[PDB]
């Protein structure tokens, strides 16, 4: 098979993206006869050379699952990808750690498939234009750069939250995401800082094509405001030398594979 083009010429551009309706992921997966069993796919006609995980951080947040498949699995065939969805769902009912979920996601996946792009996005984000693309470039890429309830604009310059993507190589070169961010906030701060600490720089599409919708929702309980935060993304420089990947443990409980993504259940243990 030769490559596949190096863009998309399935694209169609911007797209109208509601939550006012039931979805029912048996007819998703209908919708999409060519997703297998795990949520992968891959295009039969070219080789794409974006092998990408997405990696979803999440506990108690079906519904919004739901509209994620529902959007992002045609968006993500037309981009041509060889992709695979992983929802990381935190065991138990204590305090939500969404970083060191992603940091799961990313050494789990690497053992299904030679990954070597990995997007990390929240549950409740909805690309609104399909030239937004899904997958890695030279620099670390955020994706979800003009979200609705911000807007339509970043909320600050240096904001790297939402949805993003990093190449396996990127990843690794920042030890990671920080495995102590416990609770609501700036994580995402902390891997902007441990991305400019290694001379990365931010890619990111225009504001029209990264127009991103924010599913509203409440807040969740478990996911207060970490008081730490602040002061823990002061330090990173120092601390993402030894709190990351490599300071990384877990224990997987357990491993589903539906239709149209696979959902890695773990026990992420409580603050240490
Ligand atoms: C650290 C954090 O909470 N980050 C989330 C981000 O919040 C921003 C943060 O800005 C702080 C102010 O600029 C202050 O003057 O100085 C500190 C220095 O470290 C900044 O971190 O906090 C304010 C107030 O809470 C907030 O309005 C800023 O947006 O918001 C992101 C979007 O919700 C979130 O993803 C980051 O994790
Ligand atoms: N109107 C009240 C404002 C609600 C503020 C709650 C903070 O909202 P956001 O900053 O969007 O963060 P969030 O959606 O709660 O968390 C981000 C991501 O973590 C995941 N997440 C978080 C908490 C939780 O219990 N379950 C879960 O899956 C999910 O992928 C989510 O999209
Ligand atoms: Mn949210």
């Amino acid at each position: 098979l030769p490559a596949c083009p190096e863009e998309s010429p399935l694209l169609v551009g911007p797209m109208l993206i509601e939550f006012n309706m039931p979805v029912d992921l048996e007819l998703v997966a209908k919708q999409n006869p060519n997703v297998k069993m795990g949520g992968r796919y891959a295009p039969r006609d070219c080789v794409s050379p974006h092998k990408v995980a997405i990696i979803i951080p999440f506990r108690n947040r079906q519904e919004h699952l739901k509209y994620w498949l529902y959007y992002l699995h045609p968006v993500l065939q037309r981009q041509q990808l060889d992709y695979g969805i992983y929802v990381i769902n935190q065991a138990g009912d204590t305090i939500f750690n969404r970083a060191k979920l992603l940091n799961v996601g990313f050494q789990e996946a690497l053992k299904d498939y030679d990954y070597t792009c990995f997007v990390f996005s929240d549950v409740d984000l909805i690309p609104m234009n399909d030239h937004n693309a899904y997958r890695c470039f030279s620099q670390p890429r955020h994706i979800s750069v003009a979200m609705d309830k911000f807007g339509f604009s970043l909320p600050y310059v240096q904001y790297f939250g939402g949805v993003s993507a990093l190449s396996k190589q990127q990843f690794l070169t920042i030890n990671g995401f920080p495995n102590n961010y416990w609770g609501w906030g700036g994580e995402d701060d902390d891997i902007f800082n441990r991305l400019v600490f290694r001379g990365m720089s931010i890619s990111r599409p225009n504001a029209v094509v990264g127009t991103t919708r924010h599913i509203r929702h409440s807040r969740d309980k478990k996911n207060e405001p970490n008081p730490q935060r602040f002061d823990r993304i002061a330090h990173t420089k120092e601390t993402m030398l030894s709190d990351g990947l490599n300071s990384l443990t877990y224990q997987v409980l357990d491993v589903q594979r539906y239709p149209l993504y696979t959902q890695i259940t773990v026990d992420i243990g409580t603050p240490s």
